[PDB]
C-alpha cells in the first residue's frame, strides 16, 4: 500500500519548523492555525519529530494558499480537480505545502473540503510519504470526509519506515 519518493527522501533533523505564510478568507485565522496544528499533531505522535510554528521564510515546511500558477511551475486549476500539493523533504520549496484557495475550505460535514483532513494528507507528503494504494488510508489519493481517526496502519507503517 504505502509508498515513498524515489530516493526515500526524509528530514534529517527532528525539530521541524513550519510557517503559515498566508491565509484563506474561507475560515477565521485562529481556526486555520488550529487546523494545521491538529494535522501536525497526528504525525508528531507517531514519530520522533516535533513541529514548531515559526514566522520565518527559513522554516522547513512553508504553508501557502494560492491560485492557478503560483510560483512553482505546478499550477492549480480553479474549483475542484486539484485541491493541494506538497513536496517531499529537502531544502527550499521541498517540504512545502500549498492549498488551492479556489477551493472552499471548511471543517465538518457540509460544503467544502476539510482543511484539517487535506492538511493531514499534505503533511504526510511533506514528511516523505507517497500515495498509498490502500483505500482506507490517509495517503490514499481520494478525499473523503470522515469524523473518524485519520491514520491507518498503512500510514503509520510508512512513516515508521522513514523515521522509526
Ligand atoms: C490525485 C492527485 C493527482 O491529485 N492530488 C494532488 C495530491 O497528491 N495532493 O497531495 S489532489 O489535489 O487532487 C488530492 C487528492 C486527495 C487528497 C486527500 C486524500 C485523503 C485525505 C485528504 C485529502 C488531497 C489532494
Ligand atoms: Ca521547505
Ligand atoms: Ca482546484
Ligand atoms: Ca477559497
Ligand atoms: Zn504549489
Ligand atoms: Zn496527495
Amino acid at each position: 500500500g504505502f509508498q515513498t519518493f524515489e530516493g526515500d527522501l526524509k528530514w534529517h533533523h527532528h525539530n521541524i519548523t513550519y510557517w503559515i505564510q498566508n491565509y484563506s478568507e474561507d475560515l477565521p485565522r485562529a481556526v486555520i492555525d488550529d487546523a494545521f496544528a491538529r494535522a501536525f499533531a497526528l504525525w508528531s505522535a507517531v514519530t520522533p519529530l516535533t513541529f514548531t510554528r515559526v514566522y520565518s521564510r527559513d522554516a522547513d515546511i512553508v504553508i501557502q494558499f494560492g491560485v492557478a500558477e503560483h510560483g512553482d511551475g505546478y499550477p492549480f486549476d480553479g474549483k475542484d480537480g486539484l485541491l493541494a500539493h506538497a513536496f517531499p523533504p529537502g531544502p527550499g520549496i521541498q517540504g512545502d505545502a500549498h492549498f488551492d484557495d479556489d477551493e472552499l475550505w471548511s471543517l465538518g460535514k457540509g460544503v467544502g473540503y476539510s482543511l484539517f483532513l487535506v492538511a493531514a494528507h499534505e503533511f504526510g507528503h511533506a514528511l516523505g510519504l507517497d500515495h498509498s494504494s490502500v483505500p482506507e488510508a490517509l495517503m490514499y489519493p481520494m478525499y473523503r470526509f470522515t469524523e473518524g481517526p485519520p491514520l491507518h496502519k498503512d500510514d503509520v507503517n510508512g512513516i515508521r519506515h522513514l523515521y522509526g
